[PDB]
C-alpha cells in the first residue's frame, strides 16, 4: 500500500532513516524537559499553552520513536540489501497522530491570543473541524499512493481546501488579535504565522512524493522532510509559543516571569 514497501534499501538509505528518526525522539525529548522547567514561570492564564507544549512533545516523540522501531522491524540485511520481511512500514501512524497533535498545536496558539469564553471555545471549534477534515482525507489519499496516483491526488487537492480554510481562520486569529498583545509580542505573533505557513506546507510536499519520485530516494526525501516539518512545526512553534506566552506573563505583572527574564 504504502512506497517504502516496493524497494530494498543500501545500508546507507536505511540507516540514514533509522538515524533521522531517532534524532526526532532525542529533540522532541530534550524540548519537552525545557517545556517542563521553564512553565513556572508562565502565569496561570497562559499555562496551559506551555503544558500543550509538553503534551505534543511527548505525542510526536513517541510516534517518532514508534516509527523508527518499525522501520528496523519491517527490514533486514539480506545478500548486500534492507529487504523487507514479515511485518511492515507506513505513514498512516503519523496521520492518526495529528488527529491529537494539530488541535493541540491550534489551542496553544488561541491561548496566547487572549482568545477566551465563547470565542475560544467556537474558534477552537472550527479549526478542530477544519483539521480533522484535512488529516482524514489526507488519510484516504495516502491508501492509494502505491495504487492509484490519481486518487492521491484528488484527495489531495480536498484536504488541501481544509487546510487552507485553516490557514484563514488561524490568519483572521492572528492578525485580528495581534492588537490585544502585550510586551511587544504583537510583532512576533506574526513571525508565528509564517513560521506555520511554511513548515506545515511541508506535509502536503511529502505527502506528493510518490508522485514526483517514486523510489528508494524518495523514500528518504519524505522522511526528511517530514523531520524538517516536525521540528520546525512543534519545537520552534513550541519554543516561539512559549516565549510570547513568558514575555506577556511579565509584561501582565506576573513576578516568577518578570525575574526569569530578568535574570537572562
Ligand atoms: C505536527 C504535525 C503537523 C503540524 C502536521 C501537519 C499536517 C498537515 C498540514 C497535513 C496536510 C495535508 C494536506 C494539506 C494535503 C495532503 C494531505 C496532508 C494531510 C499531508
Ligand atoms: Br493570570
Ligand atoms: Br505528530
Amino acid at each position: 500500500k504504502n512506497i517504502e514497501s516496493l524497494f530494498d534499501y543500501s545500508a546507507g538509505q536505511f540507516e540514514f532513516i533509522d538515524h533521522l528518526l531517532t534524532m526526532g525522539v532525542g529533540v522532541h525529548f530534550a524540548a519537552l524537559i525545557f517545556f517542563l522547567v521553564v512553565s513556572q514561570f508562565v502565569a496561570p492564564k497562559y499555562r496551559i499553552a506551555t503544558a500543550l507544549s509538553c503534551i505534543v512533545m511527548v505525542s510526536a516523540g513517541l510516534i517518532l520513536n514508534s516509527q523508527a522501531v518499525m522501520w528496523t522491524d519491517a527490514y533486514a540485511y539480506v545478500d548486500g540489501s534492507y529487504q523487507l520481511q514479515d511485518l511492515t512500514f507506513s505513514n498512516g501512524y503519523r496521520y492518526v497522530n495529528w488527529m491529537a497533535t494539530i488541535p493541540c498545536l491550534l489551542l496553544q496558539l488561541l491561548i496566547v491570543l487572549n482568545l477566551k469564553g465563547k470565542e475560544l471555545f467556537s474558534t477552537a471549534t472550527w479549526l478542530i473541524l477544519a483539521a480533522w477534515g484535512m488529516i482524514i482525507t489526507g488519510y484516504v489519499g495516502q491508501l492509494y499512493e502505491v495504487d492509484d496516483i490519481a486518487q492521491l491526488m484528488i484527495w489531495g487537492a480536498v484536504s488541501t481546501a481544509f487546510f487552507v480554510v485553516m490557514n484563514w481562520i488561524v490568519g483572521t486569529k492572528i492578525f485580528k488579535n495581534r492588537a490585544t498583545m502585550l510586551g511587544g509580542t504583537d510583532s512576533t505573533i506574526t513571525k508565528v504565522f509564517w513560521l506555520m505557513m511554511f513548515a506545515w506546507t511541508l506535509y502536503p510536499i511529502a505527502y506528493l512524493v510518490p508522485a514526483f519520485m517514486n523510489n528508494a530516494d524518495g523514500v528518504v526525501l519524505r522522511q526528511l522532510l517530514f523531520t524538517i516539518a516536525d521540528i520546525s512545526s512543534k519545537v520552534i512553534y513550541g519554543l516561539m509559543i512559549t516565549y510570547i506566552a513568558i514575555q506577556q506573563s511579565a509584561a501582565a505583572g506576573y513576578v516568577p516571569a518578570q525575574q526569569a527574564l530578568g535574570r537572562i
